[PDB]
């Protein structure tokens, strides 16, 4: 303390990383290649395990860019003191499913991926890559008193 | 201090429950039994009311394993030191309405809910039962000065 | 300190308001008139900038009866304490595209907006017009260490 502990699970796994001096969070790399097509739902894997000591949440949460480019909605986890486990983002491709077809992926950008070996995919799909800035982690300060029961408030 | 005061509204109600030393939040339970079809919104009544403290905010939130699993989305509501009202879950079912049907609910672990009484539903549609696990509460710290109009920031 | 710095970038901008002693966040408005359609996604400008200090995240996020009356979907954006540019308010109009149409625009009170000049819409679309209420800025401590790489987690 003040020391967060990081766990790295595979060789996919990458080191968060906060560069500037001002930002709030952490950035949270993809440890695996997914596509996921209109409205389908997944829990990506970061391969990093994280030690958040008591009296803090962590908020593994959505990336500015890559929410408001593209239809890939992250619901932001709630990272407990005691979870040494994988870090899963919980992610869902919101593009709407309209049976139409396209010969191109898109990346977290939005932009077309453009292949060599020409494939058939429906259109609004997103190819998330290993390695790729995702998601960020950002930790607050909690507070969590011993509940009582009343009938009516005081003050 | 430190203490939350908790109030129960009906029978329906329950209280929230923190059982872990490490967990952030607390659990929020269903007073009412909903059926939400595809594209459905809903606010959910929980029967419970709070007296949050001056210099923090209430985050009613999503619950990991309901939202990775269903369609099911809450919208993480900000519960305000002044309000001693009935808590409400902002939800929709986020779940496409491609026009088909099936005999079959489903329950917020996103299994078919077996009836005995034959009934015809619209597919991605779920049932909320009286008293479950949807979501959770996790109070903050917050940081309120008095606004200042400047025509450039200094440092 | 403690005083948030506040920057106006055009006439269109408003200053926000936190009206109630204990009130969390504060009303932010928008500071221009658009028009969304079913699944449309935009940036909406508050032409509003901010000077967050160090140690803290501001989070520009979705308003109670807005969210769930209208379709709406603000993302919450995660505010540096190293941004000084103009407030983005992250949103998509969640509302299905099922190809219908209506002379009726919908206010974000979910209204339809009476129109003397007859015009056809796409069933499900909302406008936001110039200095309304549609988000609030939360601003609240974090806790931002430096990481340390670790094989296994102690205690
Ligand atoms: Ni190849
Ligand atoms: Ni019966
Ligand atoms: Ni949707
Ligand atoms: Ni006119």
């Amino acid at each position: 303390t003040n020391t967060l502990q990081v766990k790295l699970l595979s060789k996919n796994a990458r080191m968060p990383e906060r560069n500037h001096k001002t930002d709030a969070g952490y950035d949270i790399f993809s440890a695996e290649t997914v596509v996921l097509e209109p409205q389908e739902k997944a829990v990506i894997k970061t391969d990093v395990a994280v030690s958040i000591p008591e009296g803090y949440v962590g908020l593994l949460t959505s990336r500015s860019g890559v929410s408001s480019k593209t239809h890939l909605v992250i619901e932001t986890g709630k990272i407990d003191a005691g979870y040494h486990g994988n870090l899963g983002i919980n992610i869902k491709n919101d593009h709407e499913d309209d049976k139409m077809q396209t010969i191109f992926l898109r990346n977290i950008d939005n932009e077309k991926i453009f292949e060599k070996e020409r494939h058939l995919y429906k259109l609004g799909s997103y190819r998330i890559e290993k390695g790729e800035r995702i998601a960020q982690l950002v930790i607050v300060p909690i507070w969590t008193p011993e509940l009582k029961q009343v009938e009516e408030f005081e003050s």
